[PDB]
């Protein structure tokens, strides 16, 4: 897709909008829980399939991200 | 035009701008227990409290999109 990055702030905000724990996001996205924890503290940046899976998990929970130049600039709640 | 903010939008908005509850409360001119109780879903902010919370977020660079009096979106500046 067209999103190239997701900041810790956007990850954390997106979980709060749809009442997701880290463990449930990890399970939906098929990623280890501590890796999710690393993305949220900025210890690693999500890229590739990890980034695509986290985006899809949030969209499946009814979020829609607004992208500009590869960066998320907005979140709509559907 | 915003008539309600959900606890989820308040928590999400603090995450977007790295504010603690105490910090949001200081910006909104409200006591921290009021913010904490709002985020627990125990009370719904109304009136001047709701307005002060929205303004504190806008001052931190969020823009809200409103429909039917509800927030349906948040933009980061």
């Amino acid at each position: 897709n067209h999103i190239k990055n997701m900041t810790p702030e956007i990850c954390k905000a997106s979980r709060a909008l749809v009442n997701l724990t880290q463990k449930e996001l990890a399970l939906m996205a098929g990623i280890a829980t501590p890796t999710i924890a690393d993305f949220e503290r900025g210890a690693r940046k999500p890229h590739g399939n990890n980034l695509r899976s986290i985006i899809i998990a949030f969209e499946n929970k009814g979020l829609d991200f607004v992208e500009e130049g590869g960066e998320i600039i907005g979140i709509f709640i559907r």
